[PDB]
């Protein structure tokens, strides 16, 4: 009950009972917030209530100090001290900013610009509070009680009644009663559990509820620079392969922590990989947020760098399949591949964080607490997607507010940015360029002559809220017949709903754009199904098109992206 103030560090007994995560207030802050916020109630060793018998009165503004007691103004004795005075709250050792953030629901856009504005203290009261909020909002749906099961892949569900019923993507992880984690799609709804077993009729299932621990590092350690590579040796044969990456692999060696801007297929993991490579002595650790993030860094690995010195580290309650070919769960190896959910605690060389853009500042914080290395790399894109914010229904996040490291590559751009794209045909590239990278992303490749555009704006149906635009699939159906190199093609749009009708009639493999980040494909039929802010986002429609390294058919609602596109347009 006696810690440091989350705001000016001043020592003090008081936390704010009325903050879900319940900060450590100094005196003359605790003050600041309870007399500008609905927040009255003040803990200490023994909270601030007044001690008279059946006496409900809890607010620190009503309350005095009479002798070593508290009591309000109906119960104080004569001889008594206001706990509210000269801008102070009575605690041991005796904002607007942390005000917002202690009291905002997270529903706003402007949340989320502050949580990543403020002071780095506020960067992880914000992180918890807002993790703490999403996670006690989970709690918030129905349960949904199985019905009828028809095969391995179909069954049908019955909802709680008062109680909304989430929805049913890939995002939604749903817990079995304990039998394992469970997701669906859709009354024909598919039901993919990640624990194989034979759905029992009258099992139920919830959304997975972990209880968010406390932030102690920070999102970004302090900014180093050196004037010579600090604690890494360089190799002299540096394979040419990886000869473009010396400047920016010395780079890295001469700072604490270095941000790399790669747009899509610019050599992010050739990157990441090629910094083993130029310290090969030196103990690097991969990690990002999610299973497929890693297990492309391992894809790499596995190509260039020896596999008796590799890790993926798996946690026991595992969740997808993911890598094999590594020695598994062996934290002491020179190369560890793990999610930054099952971190160690560690030492590094090198830590590199791929995927940035997808990265939380909570992530930010724990990866800054579980690995303690001479230097940090952060890769990724803040041109391409976020982590979704579940509870953020009002106004649009910016890259610059997406984390703390996408902040910096915004504001005071990035350390090193790759800007040569070797994945996608030139008129993707000169699209993208032009979009959302300021002219200074580079096509490597030639125009392929297989880039096609369409204004087709079709009809909108919806599940739920999920869109489908079955016009949009008929064109492509149409366009299949008369192009069959196409029907290799992935297809791809900002909707389930849509992927799963295309699935039925095209046959395709299907992802959406969110989960078709970081893969790449021959060819891509997108369909962009609706004219909403969802599927109008220049970081969605940048990974969409980016996916592509021979040709794209864009079935386009959106008249700016549709002009946009460099592409050959097609007709009917
Ligand atoms: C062509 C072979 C040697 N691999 C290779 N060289 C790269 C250079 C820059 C970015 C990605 C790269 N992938
Ligand atoms: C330095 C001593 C106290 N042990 C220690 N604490 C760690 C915390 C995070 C990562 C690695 C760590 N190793
Ligand atoms: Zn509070
Ligand atoms: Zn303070
Ligand atoms: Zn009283």
């Amino acid at each position: 009950a006696v810690g440091a103030c989350v705001l000016c560090n001043s020592q003090t007994s008081l936390r704010c009972g009325a903050c879900i995560r319940r900060p450590f207030l100094c005196c003359k802050c605790c003050y600041d917030h309870v007399i500008s916020t609905s927040h009255k109630l003040v803990l200490s060793v023994n909270p601030y209530v007044c001690n008279a018998p059946g006496c409900d009165v809890t607010d620190v503004t009503q309350l005095y100090l009479g002798g070593m007691s508290y009591y309000c103004k109906s119960h104080k004795p004569p001889i008594s001290f206001p706990l509210c005075a000269n801008g102070q709250v009575f605690g041991l050792y005796k904002v607007t900013d942390f005000n917002a953030i202690a009291t905002c629901d997270w529903t706003n856009a402007g949340d989320y610009i502050l949580a990543n504005t403020c002071t780095e203290r506020l960067k992880l009261f914000a992180a918890e509070t807002l993790k703490a909020t999403e996670e006690t909002f989970k709690l918030s749906y129905g349960i949904a009680t199985v019905r009828e099961v028809l095969s391995d892949r179909e069954l049908h569900l019955s909802w709680e009644v008062g109680k909304p019923r989430p929805p049913l993507n890939r995002n939604y992880v749903f817990t079995g009663y304990q039998i394992g984690e469970y997701t669906f799609e859709k009354d024909a709804v598919v039901y993919r559990g990640t624990t194989t077993y034979k759905l029992n009729v009258g099992d139920y299932f919830v959304l997975t509820s972990h209880t968010v621990m406390p932030l102690s590092a920070p999102t970004l350690v302090p900014q180093e620079h050196y004037v010579r590579i600090t604690g890494l040796y360089p190799t002299l044969n540096i394979s040419d392969e990886f000869s473009s990456n010396v400047a920016n692999y010395q780079k890295v060696g001469m700072q604490k922590y270095s941000t790399l801007q790669g747009p899509p297929g610019t050599g992010k993991s050739h990157f990441a990989i090629g910094l083993a490579l130029y310290y090969p002595s030196a103990r690097i650790v991969y990690t990002a947020c999610s299973h497929a993030a890693v297990d492309a860094l391992c894809e790499k690995a596995l190509k260039y760098l020896p596999i008796d010195k590799c890790s993926r580290i798996i946690p026991a309650r595992a969740r997808v399949e993911c890598f094999d070919k590594f020695k598994v769960n062996s934290t002491l190896e020179q190369y560890v591949f793990c999610t930054v959910n099952a971190l160690p605690e560690t030492t590094a060389d090198i830590v590199v964080f791929d995927e940035i853009s997808m990265a939380t500042n909570y992530d930010l914080s724990v990866v800054n607490a579980r690995l303690r290395a001479k230097h940090y790399v952060y890769i990724g894109d803040p041109a391409q997607l976020p982590a979704p914010r579940t509870l953020l229904t009002k106004g649009t996040l910016e890259p610059e507010y997406f984390n703390s490291v996408c902040r910096l590559m915004k504001t005071i751009g990035p350390d090193m940015f790759l800007g040569t794209c070797r994945r996608c045909p030139a008129e993707i590239v000169d699209t993208v360029s032009a979009l959302v990278y300021d002219n200074k992303l580079k096509a490597h490749k030639d125009k392929s002559a297989q880039c096609f555009k369409m204004f087709y704006k079709g009809v909108i149906t919806h599940d739920v809220s999920s869109a489908i635009n079955r016009p949009q699939i008929g064109v492509v159906r149409e366009f299949l017949t008369r192009n069959p190199a196409w029907r290799k093609a992935v297809f791809i749009s900002p909707y389930n709903s849509q992927n799963a009708v295309a699935s039925k009639i095209l046959g395709l493999p299907t992802q959406t754009v969110d989960s078709s980040q970081g893969s790449e494909y021959d060819y891509v039929i997108f369909t962009q199904t609706t004219e909403t802010a969802h599927s109008c986002n220049v970081n969605r429609f940048n990974v969409a098109i980016t996916r592509a390294k021979v040709g794209i058919l864009c079935i386009m609602s959106d008249r700016d992206l549709y002009d946009k596109l460099q592409f050959t347009s097609l007709e009917i």
